[PDB]
C-alpha cells in the first residue's frame, strides 16, 4: 500500500551551527520562557482540578465568552444578540482547519482568497479541504507598503460566496497591516460583492494593544451578517504547544448561528473529538481573573514593546553599521515580522557566509534581534547589500 | 452563506434526573479522578518546563517510543527494524482522522470496513475524509458471542486494498474480543486477501493486561509488512480531555515507512499543525520513569480490577433480584462495556420508569456500576425483563 508514496516536499542547518527563521517570539536573553501568568494559571490547575473527564465538543464556555470578548469588545451588539459561537480548537491552524472543513461540507464555497504572501500553511489547510485557494496582492516591495489599490484590483476577481481571508493585525510575513479606514473601505467592499471573511487572528496585541488590534475585525463585524474568526492564543499567551485557539462563527441571528453551529461541532467531532483542556483553561483562568488577567496583559505589553525597541534598534544599527538605504518602513511594521528587502540570494549569503538564518523571502523575525546580536546581525546585512 | 445549513443530526436528560451511559470509567465513589501518577507527572512538569515552544509535528520523541514499546512490545523487531513510525495526536480520534487523512490522499484505499456494531464516530471519522465505511458482522446475539464464520463471511466482500479496522482489546460497545487463535486466523487471511489492517486501541490494559491486550496487534503485526495504529491514553491514564493519542504507521522497513510517515506529518500539518504537550508529556514523563510507571500500571490494575468485579457483582446481583435467565456472558467480556441484551425500549422504559440510562442499544458501561448502587439498578432490570 504504501510502497509507491511520494515523500512530502522537503532549523537543522542552524544547529550544525543567529536565527531570525524562528516564529517564536524570543526575549532579551534569546529565551521563549513560559509567562509567569500561565505558570500561576497552571499550579492553580493542578491544585483545584479534580477530573480530566472530557470537554465538550466546543471546548470550556469560560473560554469561548472570554474569547468572544476580546474579539469583539464588552458590550458589544453581536455578544448581547447571541450571533456568536465559538469552538475552542487545538491551535489557530486547527480553527482555520475546523473552519475549512466546515465550510466545504455545509456551503457552496469553493474557494478561499488568500494574501500575496501569506503563513505558507494558510494553502496547505484549504487545500485539505477540498476548497481552491487563489492569491490577492498585498505587498508594495517599493514603498514596502500595502500595495492597496492593487488589493482591491486583485479582489475583484473574488465571485459572490468566495470566502477572503484577512490578517487580523500583524500581517504574516509582512507586518502591514489596513488602517482603520482601509479596513472599513474593505468591510463595505465584502458586503457589496458578497465575500464571506474569515478573519486569521494570531497576534491580537502585538501590533498596538488588544483594542486596537481588533479595529479592524469590529469594522468588518459592525457591516457583516456573517463572518468567521479563526484565532489563536500560541504567541500572546506564550502557549505554543498546548495548542489553543478558537473558531468563531458570527450569523445574522441566535436561531442562525446555533445551527451552522451544530454542523461546525460535527466537523470537530470528525476530527478530534473534543479540544485540549490544559492550555484553553490555562486562558480561561487568566482572562476571567482581574489579577491574572492584569499579570497577563502586562506581560503581553512587554513582548509588544520588546519588538518595537528591536524595531528601532535595528534600524539604528543598520544606519551605523553603514547601510545607506531607508529602512524606515521597518519602525511602522507590526508585530514579530517583516521582510527585510533582502533578496533569496542574499539571504542564502547570509546563512552560508555568516550564519545568519532568515528564511529566504527575507523575512525576519524581530523578537530574534536582542541589543547583544543586534551589531554583528547588521554588520552581516550591511555585508550582503 | 449559512441561512439554509440544515442542522447536524441531534446526558441532558439525565442531568434533569443511574447512569450507565456514561463514557468515562468511574471509580467506587462515582468519580473519575485525575491518577495520581498523572498529579504527581504534572507536578513535575510544572516545577521542570521551561518553555512552551511547539513540539514537531510528530510530538514528543519519548511518546513515540514509549508508544511504540506498548503497542509492539520491548525488542520487537518491528522497532529494531525502523519500521514504525508515531505521530503523537489529539486522542485516538484525532489518530483516526489522521490515519483517514492520510490514505485518502497518499494511497488508493477508498473504504474501510468497520464491524457492526463499533463506535458510531467511526463512520463520521473515515466519510470526513472522504472514505466509504462498510460493516462487518461481529456479534451473536444469542450466545452474547464472537459470530465469528460471520465475520469472516462478511469480510470476503473486502476487496484487496481496502482497510479493515480492528479494535484492539475492549470491542466497543460488545466487550467481546477475539481469542489468540481468532487473532492468528484473521492476520492470515488479512494477508492472504491483501487488506491493510487498522487497529483500533483504545483501552490498552483494560481487558486482561497491558501485555496481553496487545497480543492480538502483534500477531498481526507478525505477519504483516504494513499496517496503522490508532491508539488512545484517554481511558488508560484518565487523560481524557488532555487529548493524548498516536497514530502509528508500519511498512515493510526503515525507508518506505519515513517516506510514507512524511505524508502523514503533511496530513498533521494541514490540520492542527502539531500535537498538544501536556497530556503527552505526562504519558511520557511516566512511561519512560520506573517510579512513576510503576504507580500507574497500579492504578490500570485498580480500574480493570474494579471493573472485573463488577461484573461480577452485576450477574449476581441480577440473580439474587430475580431474574432467571443467564448473563454469564458478562464476566467473560472485556472492558467498560457490554450490551446488556435489553431491547431499545426497555432501556427506554429503564430511563423513563426507573431513571436508569443506558443507549439504546442496550450498552451499559459496567464503570457506571458500584457496590452502592448495584441493588436499585439490578432490581430496575428485574421489572423491565
Ligand atoms: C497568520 C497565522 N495563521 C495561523 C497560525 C497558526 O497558529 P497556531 O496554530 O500556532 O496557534 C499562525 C502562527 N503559526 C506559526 C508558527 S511559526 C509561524 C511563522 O510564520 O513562522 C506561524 C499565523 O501567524
Ligand atoms: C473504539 C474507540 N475508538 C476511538 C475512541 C476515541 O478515543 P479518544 O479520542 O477519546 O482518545 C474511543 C474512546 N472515545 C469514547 C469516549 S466515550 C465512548 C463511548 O463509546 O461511550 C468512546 C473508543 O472507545
Amino acid at each position: 500500500m504504501f510502497e509507491n508514496i511520494t515523500a512530502a516536499p522537503a532549523a537543522d542547518l542552524f544547529r550544525a551551527d543567529i536565527n531570525l527563521g524562528i516564529g517564536v517570539y524570543k526575549d532579551e536573553t534569546g529565551k521563549t520562557p513560559v509567562l509567569t501568568s500561565v505558570k500561576k494559571a497552571e499550579q492553580y490547575l493542578l491544585e483545584n482540578e479534580t477530573t480530566k473527564n472530557y470537554l465538550g465538543i466546543d471546548g470550556i464556555p469560560e473560554f469561548g465568552r472570554c474569547t468572544q470578548e476580546l474579539l469583539f469588545g464588552k458590550g458589544s451588539a453581536l455578544i448581547n444578540d447571541k450571533r456568536a459561537r465559538t469552538a475552542q480548537t487545538p491551535g489557530g491552524t486547527g480553527a482555520l482547519r475546523v473552519a475549512a472543513d466546515f465550510l466545504a461540507k455545509n456551503t457552496s464555497v469553493k474557494r478561499v482568497w488568500v494574501s500575496n504572501p501569506s503563513w505558507p500553511n494558510h494553502k496547505s489547510v484549504f487545500n485539505s479541504a477540498g476548497l481552491e485557494v487563489r492569491e490577492y496582492a498585498y505587498y508594495d516591495a517599493e514603498n514596502h507598503t500595502l500595495d492597496f489599490d492593487a488589493l482591491i484590483n486583485s479582489l475583484n476577481e473574488a465571485q459572490a460566496g468566495d470566502v477572503v481571508l484577512f490578517h487580523g493585525c500583524c500581517h504574516n510575513p509582512t507586518g502591514i497591516d489596513p488602517t482603520l479606514e482601509q479596513w472599513q473601505t474593505l468591510a463595505q467592499l465584502s458586503v457589496e460583492k458578497g465575500w464571506l471573511p474569515l478573519f486569521d487572528f494570531a497576534y491580537q496585541g502585538f501590533a498596538r494593544g488588544l483594542e486596537e488590534d481588533a479595529e479592524g475585525l469590529r469594522a468588518f463585524a459592525a457591516m457583516h451578517k456573517e463572518l468567521i474568526v479563526a484565532s489563536s492564543y500560541s504567541k500572546n499567551f506564550g502557549l505554543y504547544n498546548e495548542r489553543v485557539g478558537a473558531c468563531t462563527l458570527v450569523a445574522a441571528d441566535s436561531e442562525t448561528v446555533d445551527r451552522a453551529f451544530s454542523q461546525m461541532k460535527a466537523a470537530i467531532r470528525a476530527n478530534y473529538s473534543n479540544p485540549p483542556a490544559h492550555g484553553a483553561s490555562v486562558v480561561a483562568t487568566i482572562l476571567s481573573n482581574d489579577a491574572l488577567r492584569a499579570i497577563w496583559e502586562q506581560e503581553l505589553t512587554d513582548m509588544r514593546q520588546r519588538i518595537q525597541r528591536m524595531r528601532q534598534l535595528f534600524v539604528n544599527t543598520l544606519q551605523e553599521k553603514g547601510a545607506n538605504r531607508d529602512f524606515s518602513f521597518i519602525i511602522k511594521q507590526n508585530g514579530m515580522f517583516s521582510f527585510s528587502g533582502l533578496t533569496k540570494e542574499q539571504v542564502l549569503r547570509l546563512r552560508e557566509e555568516f550564519g545568519v538564518y532568515a528564511v529566504a523571502s527575507g523575512r525576519v523575525n524581530v523578537a530574534g534581534m536582542t541589543p547583544d546580536n543586534m551589531a554583528p546581525l547588521c554588520e552581516a546585512i550591511v555585508a550582503v547589500l
